[PDB]
């Protein structure tokens, strides 16, 4: 389909969001 690639940066931001929720559940 051709629309907008918005979840590109959905994912994007999703993997900067998700980097220190590794450490917040190791402490």
């Amino acid at each position: 389909k051709k629309g907008f690639p918005f979840s590109i940066f959905l994912l994007a931001l999703l993997s900067c969001i998700t980097v220190p929720v590794s450490a917040a559940q190791v402490k």
